[PDB]
């Protein structure tokens, strides 16, 4: 293990890291091509806006998409007076399974260096886990994350591909992906999983405008 | 200027070109995860095992998959004497839509010095392109390979996945053969009882 570091190419900050681990800006058509194909809900989200690969040497070995909640008006529910670019939430995470099991960690935390340099709007971010991926939990523990509660929510499974039911009936996106999908909503098969969320600050006065009537930060569920 | 040159990482050979236009080598995962989404055939196979991907500045632009022909033992039907590992087809290409209109004939050249790099034992490399895109054979045309024949060919489409008749929905179309000797003692033992060199189809 290295010292990490910003990383710039030709004057333009890139990403923050090490060489054998770090994280830098990638296009938006390769991180969804490797998300939708490796991830597990084999798909990717359109409100992705920060697409981050990450890099050991000279591999790209993970993909990291950070973005708008599903309904990116939610914000200002989980914090008071965030407006829809004042939060991140984490959309998608995968990182090829020949990786040391500690990966996952430094490159989310390498991933909040670039959020402060790159978007300084952002104060907190959250994130989502549930029973599909165990580790993901134990990720965010480690990364230093306070967990601020858990909930029941509905996921449509069609074709291996997997849908929140917010993207499901998301008409007013006007994707040609959502309208397939109603199309098809007969066969899909219905899940519901618990979702345990997790939220790092990133300015330590927006944790005094967290929704205690919604949210509350408590012992680690596992 | 931008010249063309061997790229290194700690010692090793690894790719060739320019900081504008280059190619390396990149995993296997990687090279089959952006095929089987951006190529029309939707669909990497299991002959190629060189693993190269086209970069513009920092970025990732392209990939070229190299190996064996469908049939591996076909090589010496091209070019008489010719040892499984002494050849290669090109087997999927892809670039980005937001490159110049020459980077993929920059790309294919720069892959043939990655060839004689790596892999000494290729003599010469095949390729094939399609009637409905004769934007492919112009690029092997300005790629400096020789025309040696066309065929009719049996193709099948299942789950937007084309398959070739080595193994629904039927096609039948035109496949034009290009070849690249890259020693010039090969050109000799080419099968001019199937192959002969001859004109672009123009």
């Amino acid at each position: 293990l290295t010292k990490p570091c910003v990383i710039e190419y030709e004057g333009q900050i890139v990403g923050y890291g090490s060489k054998e681990l770090r994280v830098e800006t990638i296009s938006c058509w390769l991180a969804r091509t490797i998300i939708q194909t490796k991830h597990y809900s084999r798909r990717f989200v359109n409100n992705s806006y920060l697409h981050l690969g990450v890099f050991s040497g000279r591999d790209l070995v993970g993909v990291l998409q950070w973005g708008y909640a599903l309904n990116p008006n939610s914000g200002r529910r989980v914090v008071l007076e965030t407006d829809n670019r004042g939060y991140m939430e984490l959309n998608r995470m995968w990182l090829h399974d020949d990786m040391p099991r500690n990966s996952e960690a430094r490159a989310i935390s390498y991933a909040l260096k670039v959020i402060r340099l790159l978007y300084p709007s952002v104060e907190w971010v959250q994130s989502f886990a549930d029973e599909r991926c165990g580790r993901a939990g134990v990720v965010y523990q480690a990364s230093n994350f306070d967990f601020i509660g858990s909930h029941e929510s509905t996921f449509y499974e069609l074709d291996g591909e997997w849908y929140h039911e917010i993207t499901m009936n998301a008409i007013k996106r006007g994707g040609q992906r959502g309208v397939y999908l109603r199309a098809n909503k007969e066969r899909a098969v219905v899940h519901k999983f618990n979702q345990y969320r997790y939220i790092r600050f990133l300015n330590k006065r927006a944790r005094k405008r967290l929704n205690t009537k919604l949210f509350k930060v408590q012992p680690y569920p596992k």
